């Protein structure tokens, strides 16, 4: 029968983006403000250090246009464990769809290095590179932006809101759901799609 596809976003449902640039950002700019990450409000980070002074969303977006930013992003707590089981259910499919930041130098190039350090070469040929996850066919889309928008107005995927610090209080139009980390239940979102 159809095999149930599945899109799986790579900054804050994999890869700790947030945790890994506050780190890096408090590095290399200890003389700056900062924001805790359960202070984090909004998807962007640069708009919010925008708010906060002058000049600062240019020092955050510096930390990610960095060599090695990308590739030196720790996975999730369980992201790699459960991506890699659900890989291999019968009958579906997993993607990684993920965006590159606009200075293209090096975030392509480390996204590929890190599924292939995390799944290994074999998993390369899953991964999709799109600045417009709408136009990507799927049944599933599991990302932590709450609002997805593109060329397409009617996407095939549901999105799953994927938990991060800037989400976790919004509240959501029924009938949008939430996986509140890769500890909760994804295997019951997945089943709810089958045939
Ligand atoms: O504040 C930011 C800035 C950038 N990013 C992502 C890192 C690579 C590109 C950008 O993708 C956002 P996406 O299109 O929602 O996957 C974030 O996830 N948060
Ligand atoms: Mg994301």
């Amino acid at each position: 029968g159809r095999a149930l596809r599945v899109l799986v976003d790579m900054d804050g449902v994999l890869a700790d983006f947030e945790g890994g640039f506050l780190r890096k950002f408090r590095a290399r700019f200890p003389d700056q403000p900062f924001i805790a990450l359960e202070d984090r409000r909004g998807f962007w980070v640069s708009e919010q250090y925008g708010r906060l002074r002058p000049g600062l969303s240019e020092k955050a977006i510096s930390i990610w246009e960095s060599k090695n930013f990308f590739f030196e992003l720790e996975p999730l707590p369980g992201a790699v464990e459960a991506v890699k089981e659900m890989a291999s259910l019968q009958n579906t499919d997993v993607f990684i769809c993920t965006s590159p930041i606009k200075m293209f130098k090096y975030c392509p190039y480390e996204k590929y290095a890190w599924v292939e350090k995390y799944f290994g070469p074999d998993f390369l040929e899953q991964i999709v590179l799109t600045r417009d996850k709408t136009v990507v066919s799927a049944d599933l889309l599991i990302d932590d932006r709450p609002d997805i928008t593109g060329a397409e107005p009617t996407p095939s995927w549901e999105h799953v809101l994927f938990t991060a610090c800037h989400n976790q209080h919004l509240q959501l139009q029924p009938p949008r759901r939430r996986l509140h980390s890769w500890a909760d239940d994804w295997k019951a979102i997945l089943d709810s799609k089958r045939p």
